[PDB]
């Protein structure tokens, strides 16, 4: 008995994230990924938008899935029905074991 010992999993957060989408529409780009997990999504209304300001957290299994996704990712325009820029830029989160 024993584990086939797999490559380290490290935790990622997304930056640049004004409140307009719902997790619904929002995890859609932040959690395609092949070889991966998801962390807690913020909600948002883009019909008068809550105010205040949420992240989301993304979580790996692999860290070559990582390098992957971190630069394709890596700050880009996504763009609602009234042409709301959401900058999203991908990167390490502060790791804390």
């Amino acid at each position: 008995m024993g584990h086939h010992h797999h490559h380290h999993s490290h935790m990622v957060v997304i930056r640049r994230l004004p409140p307009g989408l719902t997790k619904e529409q929002l995890e859609e780009q932040l959690r395609p990924l092949p070889a991966h997990d998801y962390f807690e999504f913020f909600a948002a209304d883009l019909s008068l938008y809550p105010h205040l300001y949420s992240r989301a957290y993304i979580n790996f299994r692999n860290p070559d899935d990582i390098l992957l996704f971190r630069d394709r990712f890596d700050g880009y325009i996504f763009l609602d029905s009234k042409g709301l820029e959401y900058p999203a830029v991908v990167e390490f989160a502060p790791f804390q074991k």
